[PDB]
């Protein structure tokens, strides 16, 4: 396997966000059972957790998003849950879940056409930003 990161000397990260967005290449898409992320996302997420381990002084915010198709009062708890799924998975990689924040915004800002299930699938995403 891989060995734990060597001891730092200077600052660990100037801005871990640049490492996270580079690894993710985008937001986290969901699908399959719906309450699960895409199989390819886990692969990317494992790579994200790696960076978190490489930067234990960093806190991450996992904000969940969904489309405005369902009820907003229902969308919010959902978005938060999907966000938690990601947070949980990171913990399983050794990442401190206490330094991981989960936010559910429901349907606040769509990015794709709701007229299509395809675009709707983009409106429902999870994003990881460094706090």
């Amino acid at each position: 396997g891989q060995a734990p990161p060597g001891p730092p000397a200077s600052g660990p990260c100037a801005d871990l966000q640049s490492a996270i967005n580079a690894v993710t290449g985008g937001p986290i898409a969901f699908g399959n059972d719906g309450a699960s992320l895409i199989p390819a996302a886990y692969e990317i997420l494992n790579r994200v957790a790696d960076k978190l381990k490489a930067c234990p002084d960093a806190r991450v915010t996992i904000n969940g998003y969904t489309d405005n198709t369902g009820s907003e009062g229902i969308n919010i708890p959902l978005s938060a849950q999907r966000a938690k799924i990601v947070a949980d998975y990171l913990v399983a990689r050794g990442v401190a879940g206490d330094h991981i924040a989960t936010v559910g915004l429901g349907s606040v800002n769509p990015i794709a056409s709701n007229a299509t299930p395809e675009g709707r699938a983009k409106n429902r995403r999870v994003e990881i930003v460094v706090n």
